[PDB]
């Protein structure tokens, strides 16, 4: 559900689900991070790109219906889990990491760019963080979006739940860039060049001291989610 | 010294001291805070609406020669417990709560309005942190500020003691919305039932995560600032 | 390694490295940090601007080729100076004002972050570059996500760019931008301003605004060490 190209040192990953939209089945997730896991043990790999494919979305994310549905609170804990195990997938990578996000990154597929480096987007493309609107519990991206942008702005997103297009998304600062479609993953794969030619070592060490607070975050994230649900469905089975 | 008034499910509490800046007064306080926390408690009410009033300021904060003139240990601390608690008292309802900001919102005005889920305000207002100008001390507003906007936005605001305009506060983010006075309410009203319309108990459960970090800064706010006048 | 003058209740220190740049060696870092903490302790002065200088940097920083060659004694002892000085400018209690012209490079960029307003020139620059030179980064990622959050921090440390005005304005790294020609009385300009708030209030409320700093810093110091080993 992924394929793996590489541009010399730069290991390309572009999600290929079935649908076009790259939403997370647990399927595509763990192709996702296998594909993450061997690119980070690859020494010939010094830098990494995820792109949803041309003409295709980023990740319209987990599906809100699915979620609603779970019957159990067990069943809903493994799906925190998983969640969380694709971003700390993500932040473990001790190469320089760059998102090429076209069409939709929304909910999980948002909190997912969240996790690389660099985010680059296309000028067509948007972030949406819509959970609450959905009925959906936000508490996942809630703490992310409030580490990575700082809480105002975080309040802001999810309780408003727009479709934020590229001007907006650099207005936030939560991309790096915007570029057209057609320049998006070359664009990408140039800043992974650049981040692969500074030298490894500090690199990773300098990552690793970044990274750690934000996997005690979300470590902290997965421990706090599960917990409301617990009770919740101790009332119902009751 | 509020009025309470609904919009189908949404409550508007409109801050109603005598003065039509709306110092927070100890009664003024006090009615809010009881108003508050008769809307979290009314199953009805979906989401609330605080407001100033037409042709009044949010508010213009704490009375600021009571703070001088506050010189005994008990008196000082009596004073941050309230300042505390009165936020808490927001930041602890469980529903959509958005601010309506006209006119002022001066030091405990601007900080109070810091702890709504939105905030709107009218182009003609302005937000204020003056303390420092002034010789009252800022670290509750500064630890507030630091936590919803990070250090460095803090230490502008606090450390120029600016008014801050309308286009300021958008620079800043420090609102969602900026429209006429006399559209302000209905802008707000409007933004509140958007809100409510949202599934109340996931809800309910994201603003308790989301602002948990937020009452525990308070506390450790109260804490740390009695001990210093102590 | 500094000059020391004053404009009324406004110290003025000029750090005067003889290097144009003025790069953190030891002796300037030991010549600011005792100027610093004598500003502090001198009942005077009620604001403090610290300025690179006409015609020179603010600080290129530290000796980055001196840093790749560092025993453990010493790697400990250099991270123990980076610290200390950032600790200096933020444990002074009267306002500290950054002036800053030419370049603020690494340590430079990191120093200027402690202080309590930013001006710079229209014609200087900011600059987080070590990973582009192979240099660690995990100080400069740890006070930038404290003072200007995380994903501004990442963007600046992994990008490597050269900051100039408009790009600082927008990072909201300074509060003014003026000309060099300029610059350092709009700075005295700004320490007279948040000098005349009555000290007291400003005193307890900087002490409580910095705190937190000071202890990000002390627990930097410690995992950049728990780390080297």
């Amino acid at each position: 559900m992924v394929f793996e190209e590489n541009s010399d040192e730069v290991r390309v990953i572009t999600l290929d689900h079935p649908n076009k939209h790259n939403p997370f089945s647990r399927t595509l997730e763990t192709s996702v991070k296998d594909a993450l896991a061997r690119a980070n043990a690859d020494d010939s790999v010094r830098a990494v790109v995820v792109y949803g494919g041309a003409e295709r979305s980023f990740s319209a994310g987990g599906d809100f219906n699915e979620v609603k549905q779970l019957s159990r609170s067990e069943d809903i804990e493994e799906w925190i889990d998983r969640v969380i195990d694709l971003y700390q997938a993500v932040l473990n990578v001790n190469k320089p990491t760059i998102a090429a996000v076209d069409g939709y990154a929304i909910g999980m597929g948002f909190q997912f760019a969240l996790m690389f480096d660099q985010r680059l987007m296309a000028s067509t493309a948007n972030f949406v963080m819509p959970e609450l609107k959905h009925g959906i519990g936000c508490s996942v991206g809630a703490a992310i979006l409030g580490f990575t942008h700082g809480f105002s702005t975080m309040q802001e997103i999810i309780y408003q739940c727009q479709s934020l297009d590229a001007p907006r998304c650099v207005d936030y600062r939560l991309v790096n860039q915007v570029v057209e479609s057609s320049a998006l993953l070359d664009a990408a794969i140039t800043q992974a060049h650049v981040m692969a030619s500074y030298p490894a070592s500090a690199f990773i060490n300098t990552k690793r001291a970044v990274n750690k607070p934000f996997i005690h975050l979300l470590e902290q994230t997965r421990d706090a989610s599960k917990a409301v649900h617990k009770a919740a469905f101790q009332a119902r089975d009751a």
